[PDB]
Parts: structure tokens; C-alpha cells; sequence
């Protein structure tokens, strides 16, 4: 599984925090990042005024929008922090939909719960200087 | 609490703990407040760099060139802590009150407990609540 540690591509944490993450920003699925996140999820993004909390929340937010993937993305120097059952990851994306770039920052939290899968808990996304 | 004795760790209520501790750094009279509060490891965001900063070398250097704090009052709002193991999650909304003028933050921080029972910040996460609004 994509999301569970293995023998193979998924023995190092922090590859397969990156791998994930990656998958679900390419998936053409709106509700990938949602099928990742677990039920305690808080979500932050520029348009929300407050964060977002709780997966089913979360859920219909992501179902409201319908957001296509980007056209393609760079992911810019991935950070992973692990710590026991938490891995906290830290990218710059450059996000490309129609000709035109998105630049973000994003801190994802991971937790690895007791069935041994990896679940977003925490997802915080922002642009690179909105305002310079 | 024996959990917490056969670990070594207090037998305090974390999330109230947590927010105290933020609280406490961004009222401070200390500039460096945050940059004592963190980790050798940080990663930090917020609105006015191109990428984040990693390490604490590079936050302190940044923290160098700032005034803090910005604001006298500020009001925190429905802060979350999730609790796992080593690691605490604070989410918050911060309304910061500069003189006649309020900037609305999205904030994350993520806190790790050290084997000298310290919690410090291994990553920030500023943003703007609707920038583009």
C-alpha cells in the first residue's frame, strides 16, 4: 500500500512521506489528499478564513471545489522530520495549471497509526509571498 | 499518573501546556523569543520568503533582522492541539492588532518533547487568512 511501510520503496520514511505526497498531487481524483487524511484532519488554505477541522468537513470542502491537478508541479527540496509515529513534511511547490505558476508553501503532518498506515493529519498550504 | 513516571515525562495537560507556550513567545519582550523556543532542525514559512528556512542557524539569522514583537494584543483563536507520542500540533488563528491595523494569521506549529522533557519547535508555518480577498 502506498501509504504503509515495506521492504522496498517504502522502508525509508521519508521517501515514501514524499512518494505519497507526490501521487496525491498528480492524482486527477479531488478527493485523493481526503482518502489520506484521517478523522482529527485540520486544514488550512489562502481562501478559508479559519482552518478547516475534521475529515468530513474536509470532505465536502474538497467535494466543493473540484480542484483539477496541476498541469505538472516541482516539488522544491522536500523535507522530512520523523519523530516515533509522526512525520512532518515541509515542501515549495511550483504548480502549473494553464500556462501559468503557482508557487506555494506547504507543511504536511503524517501520523502512523497503530494499523500501520500513514494519515495526514495536518495540512497547511500557502502562497509564496501573496503580497511581496 | 505511572505511564508518565515509568517515562519520565510531567503529568501536565499538554495542549493547555503547548498553547501557553505560544502564547507566551509571541507576546514576549524578547525578540528571540522563537528562535530560543525552537529546535536545531526547524523549518520555517511565512508570507515574505521565496523558500522556507531550515535549520536554526538560518532562523536566527532571520529573526536577527526583525522587530518583535509586532503587537501589544492579539487574540488566538480555537487553537487545536493534536497530541502524538513526542509531538504536539498547534493550529491556530491569530488576530494581531499593529497600533490601528490587524493582520489575520493561519498558523502551525509543530512541537517535539525532548528527552530533557523541553518541548521546542521543529516547524512554523505563517500565513495570511485571504490574502487574494
Amino acid at each position: 500500500q502506498k501509504n504503509m511501510e515495506n521492504k522496498t520503496l517504502n522502508e525509508n520514511i521519508p521517501e515514501m512521506i514524499i512518494s505519497l505526497e507526490k501521487e496525491a498531487l498528480a492524482s486527477t481524483d479531488p478527493m485523493a489528499f481526503v482518502e489520506l487524511s484521517d478523522t482529527d484532519v485540520i486544514y488550512f488554505d489562502p481562501s478559508l478564513e479559519t482552518k478547516i477541522e475534521g475529515l468530513e468537513q474536509l470532505r465536502t470542502y474538497y467535494k466543493g471545489m473540484q480542484l483539477p491537478p496541476a498541469d505538472h508541479f516541482d516539488m522544491i527540496r522536500p523535507v522530512v522530520q520523523v519523530a516515533q509515529n509522526i512525520a512532518v513534511l515541509t515542501f515549495n511547490l511550483d504548480s502549473y495549471l494553464s500556462d501559468k505558476v503557482i508557487k506555494w508553501n506547504c507543511t504536511e503532518v503524517y501520523r502512523r497509526n497503530p494499523d500501520n498506515q500513514w494519515k495526514i493529519i495536518q495540512t497547511h498550504w500557502s502562497y509564496v509571498k501573496p503580497l511581496d
